[PDB]
DNA sequence: ATTATGACGCT
DNA sequence: AGCGTCATA
């Protein structure tokens, strides 16, 4: 009763850009705006692989992972923008730089955790308290929440979508108790007001639209964000969790989309997040381990404690390329040529990083895949990164891998390499 | 022949 | 350290 923690101590948001690489290309090329459009890498093999899709194009059934030739079958007028190629490989610099534009704006409101190239978590707890103090018990107007959905509302005793949104928002605001500065629902609502402001700033200052979720923890904020994409934000309250989770497939929750999630379903014979509440913490720990078991026990009740890390910058800088099928590297000079291409991109990015961010990488990680394997990576080895010099890094990378070559004579490389990966890690202040 | 990443957990 | 899992454009 008075002691059961409800996980309502924080206000956390997740901001995720809409169709991000597409919007980056649409800003650059006005001819792509408000069109079915996708971003593609490479072109020779089946028209290239699609990695981002505008919402107009999604309406035709175009998806990520699709070959552009096949997407064109669904959507003959689909417009395509190509990822830059430099040194023989896709180069994602334009999108990393666009990401920094957005992260820097978000950082004006609060410390952020960069969670991907196009999204970040924000702990708004402190900012909410201060906004509450200057509000002085004044109610929150619907006009401050022009793009906000309240998950689970309207409900109880209009056939248009914006009409439903406002109806739910009205029911929510009507019920609020703005008199209590410690009320979690009120705190989320003020959180949502701040995120409207954040999202407006992002759009004003970059031209990019985004969606967001506001809840009491990262997992619920992430889940919330997706509920009303694009260009909208969603508040998931603590009280909304039982209904939301009662029909929510387990795989939809971040971290359960893989093998663990499938094992939860198989072992327990359930389908939805809500069904987990019927197991003791010890039962869940017995099947899924101490850590996972406690995490699941709390998560299915809407409670999660993972903090928003104060980290705006990636903590690794890497370069990788696949060599599929026929193109698998089978000679020494081929392996060495591509190591150099990767190393030169890495050097360029590392040197820029040092100037911008006052830090230096100290470890180089080299990874390969061998034809006939199984796994994204076959072998991973590290060595010292002491100088930002492409020729040295590529020579070092070769040294760490040279023994993987099974071939008798050393001009040839066997068995052929299907992937090379260089990653700089272990940053220190400089 | 989805590819190019990037973070965290296990032992 | 090296491997595995999960995630996202
Ligand atoms: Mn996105
Ligand atoms: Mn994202
Ligand atoms: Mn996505």
């Amino acid at each position: 009763g008075p002691h059961m923690a409800t996980g309502q101590d924080r206000v956390v948001a997740l901001v995720d850009m809409d169709c991000f690489f597409v919007q980056v290309e649409q800003r650059q090329n006005p001819h792509l705006r408000n069109k079915p459009c996708a971003v593609v890498q490479y072109k020779s093999w089946k028209g290239g692989g699609i990695i981002a899709v505008s919402y107009e194009a999604r309406a035709f059934g175009v998806t990520r992972s699709m070959w552009a030739d096949d997407a064109k079958k669904l959507c003959p007028d689909l417009l395509l923008a190509q990822v830059r190629e430099s040194r023989g490989k896709a180069n994602l610099t334009k999108y990393r730089e666009a990401s920094v534009e957005v992260m820097e704006i978000m950082s004006r409101f609060a410390v952020i955790e960069r969670a991907s190239i196009d999204e970040a978590y924000v702990d708004l707890t402190s900012a909410v308290q201060e906004r509450l103090q200057k509000l002085q018990g004044q109610p929150i107007s619907a006009d401050l929440l022009p793009s906000t959905y309240i998950e689970g509302l309207p409900q109880g005793p209009t056939v248009q979508k914006e009409g439903m949104r406002k109806q739910g928002l009205f029911q929510w605001l009507d019920s609020l108790q703005i008199d209590n500065l410690t009320s979690p629902d009120l705190q989320l609502t003020v959180g949502a007001v701040i995120v409207e402001e954040m999202r407006a700033a992002i759009e004003r200052e970059t031209g990019f639209q985004c969606s967001a979720g506001i809840s009491h923890n990262k997992v619920l904020a992430k889940l919330a964000c997706g509920l009303n994409k694009p260009n909208r934000q969603t508040l998931v309250s603590h009280g909304s969790v039982p209904q939301l989770f009662s029909q929510m497939p387990i795989r939809k929750i971040r971290s359960l989309g893989g093998k663990l999630g499938a094992s939860v379903i198989e072992i327990l014979g359930i389908e939805y997040m809500g069904e987990l509440t019927q197991f003791t913490e010890s039962q869940l720990q017995s099947h899924f381990g101490e850590k996972n078991g406690s995490w699941l026990y709390a998560m299915c009740r809407g409670i999660e404690h993972d903090p928003v890390k104060p980290r705006q910058l990636p903590k690794t800088i890497g370069c990788s390329k696949n060599f599929p099928g026929k193109t698998a590297l089978a000679t020494r000079e081929q392996v060495q040529w591509w190591l150099l291409q990767l190393a030169q991109e890495l050097e360029e990015r590392l040197t820029k990083d040092r100037n911008d961010n006052d830090r230096v990488a100290t470890q180089l990680v080299v990874s390969i895949r061998v034809q006939g394997d199984k796994r994204l990576s076959s072998l991973r080895r590290c060595c010292a990164l002491t100088r930002y010099d492409a020729h040295k890094m590529s020579h070092d990378a070769f040294t760490v891998i040279k023994n993987c070559n099974t071939s008798g004579i050393q001009t040839e490389w066997s068995p052929p390499l299907t992937m090379l990966f260089l990653c700089a890690t272990k940053f220190s202040a400089s």
